[PDB]
């Protein structure tokens, strides 16, 4: 019945907690033996369940009508991703009463949710996603073909991973290659808003509720920029992806709102590179400490989906999403209130010994790979057939180049608790 304790609580709730990895992960080890099923009352944020278990993520996810993303009929009235208290408060000053800052589908419930995710539904399954493996890879070549001209020392992340997701998505979303770099400064400010080394100009990096300005000033920078290429689409058509989600028209014949339109773009723009530039580095990062496994799947290329599972296991880099319980329900011996807010820990997850064995470990041979990088329930992230189709395609690609990675300098992590991994990689690549 406890709270959890507070030097535990405020490891996973702040931001500044996730700087370095190694406490992290042993916070959320704690919870698992000790306290799996607690709340977190870290002052300045509304009290938390933290839920670190594999089994506790599926029982919630798989709830949506117990467990809310935006509040459920009372819209916006929960905040998906973690803010504190102050911004909160700042959100519901600018929105008028509530959080919901995007249409995006995490803010959604059903039905709408579901109304909403099978505009795109569709276009990011496995089978409508092989047309693009030719241009993907085409992509991950001429990247490669820069990482070679470029010499062996280098930051693995800024000057290589960040590179190819970004121009994939960009290509398939439609955004001119000129537009890439102020997608990626955007991607950079909405992604870290509470880390030091990413604040914004134009607003109060001090304030209480700094992040959360950060976090609007960046999607009405978004807004701007899709407003033009939704107009442009809906007048003229073409074939991209940009153009399915524009044009998409409700079942009585008439347009989703524009917001819904920014809201795909937003997420789209933003995960739909992110996430596999960090699964990418951080892979990188796991060849460099576990050589014995590039000598592997050098060996074996159809070892590489089975190499993207296990990064995928270990980086997890969407650490979260939160839930709102709509009624009092009871779970692993605890009373969860009708209110209670709900923090899902998918990294912890990810490392659970009742569903992993040596889960600490860098095991390719997990077959299958139970991993909950994605989440679960109708939320399960919508892009994750193309981010493992990126990463085998890019390994593929790679790999062969590579004799070994080697670690060469400070390793540095995105300082926050929702979309995270590593800014920095300096290696010595040896090619072959
Ligand atoms: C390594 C790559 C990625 C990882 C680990 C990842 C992980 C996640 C996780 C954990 C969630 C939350 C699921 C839940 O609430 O249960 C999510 C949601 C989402 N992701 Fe992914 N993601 C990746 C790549 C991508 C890509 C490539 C795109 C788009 C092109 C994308 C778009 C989304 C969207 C739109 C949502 C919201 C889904 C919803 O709320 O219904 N993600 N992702």
């Amino acid at each position: 019945t406890a709270a959890i304790p507070d030097e535990i609580a405020r490891q996973i709730v702040l931001p500044e907690g996730h700087k370095d990895n190694v406490p992290l992960f042993e916070a959320y080890r704690w919870l698992r033996e000790n306290q799996p099923l607690g709340q977190a009352r870290v002052e300045g944020y509304d009290p938390l369940w933290l839920i670190t278990k594999y089994a506790d993520l599926m029982e919630v996810e798989r709830q949506p009508q117990i467990f809310a993303a935006g509040g459920g009929e009372d819209k916006g009235s929960n905040n998906p991703i973690l803010a504190n208290q102050a911004g909160d408060e700042f959100t519901r000053q600018l929105l008028g009463g509530n959080l919901r800052i995007l249409d995006a589908l995490p803010y959604l419930d059903q039905p709408e949710h579901s109304v909403v995710k099978d505009v795109a539904f569709d276009w990011f399954r496995p089978a409508n996603l092989k047309k693009w493996e030719d241009r993907i890879r085409e992509t991950a070549r001429a990247s490669i073909d820069r990482l070679l001209a470029g010499g062996p020392d280098l930051d693995a992340v800024q000057e290589f991973a960040v590179f190819f997701p970004l121009r994939v998505i960009m290509s398939l979303f439609g955004v001119p290659e000129e537009d890439e770099p102020r997608m990626m400064a955007l991607t950079q400010d909405f992604f870290g808003v509470a880390d030091p080394d990413a604040q914004r100009d134009d607003i109060e990096a001090l304030s209480p509720d700094a992040a959360a300005q950060q976090w609007a000033a960046t999607i009405a920078d978004f807004y701007a920029y899709f407003d033009v290429l939704v107009e442009s689409r809906r007048a003229e058509p073409r074939d991209d992806l940009a153009t399915l989600i524009a044009v998409a028209k409700d079942e009585n014949g008439e347009y989703f709102p524009k917001t819904f339109a920014y809201g795909w773009f937003v997420a789209i723009a933003t995960a739909g590179h992110d996430t596999t530039a960090s699964t990418l580095a951080g892979c990188l990062q796991s060849l460099a400490a576990h050589p014995e496994v590039l000598d592997r799947v050098k060996g074996d290329p159809d070892l590489i989906p089975d190499l993207v599972n296990e990064s995928l296991r270990i980086v997890s880099p969407v650490k979260h999403f939160t839930r709102v319980a709509l009624q009092d329900y009871e779970m692993r011996g605890q009373k969860i209130k009708a209110g209670d807010r709900l923090m899902l820990l998918f990294q912890s997850g990810n490392r659970d010994a009742e569903v992993f064995d040596r889960p600490d470990d860098f095991d390719i041979d997990r077959r299958p790979n139970k991993h909950i990088a994605f989440g679960y329930g109708p939320h399960m992230c919508i892009g994750q057939h193309l981010a493992k189709l990126e990463l085998k395609v890019m390994l593929q690609e790679l790999l062969p180049h590579l004799e070994r990675v080697e670690v060469s300098g400070e390793p540095k992590l995105i300082q926050t608790n929702f979309v995270g991994g590593l800014r920095k990689l300096p290696v010595h690549l040896t090619f072959s």
